[PDB]
């Protein structure tokens, strides 16, 4: 798990959904989505959770630090 492959990103769903096995609108560019008009996936806006890519931040490095 290094030369062949290191990172295994598949689900793009934000922290709360990916954990709860929910797929949301939140793309890989959820931040860039905020700039476009987006802000939080329907899940977060529905349950009032926390749209974050912390999962992304805990991968190869603190992507969002
Ligand atoms: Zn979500
Ligand atoms: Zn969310």
């Amino acid at each position: 798990g290094s030369m062949a492959d290191t990172r295994r990103r598949q689900n793009h769903s934000c922290d709360p959904c990916r954990k709860g096995k929910r797929r949301c609108d939140a793309p890989e560019n959820r931040n860039e989505a905020n700039e476009n008009g987006w802000v939080s996936c329907s899940n977060c806006k529905r349950w009032n959770k926390d749209c974050t890519f912390n999962w992304l931040s805990s991968q190869r490095s603190k992507n969002s630090s």
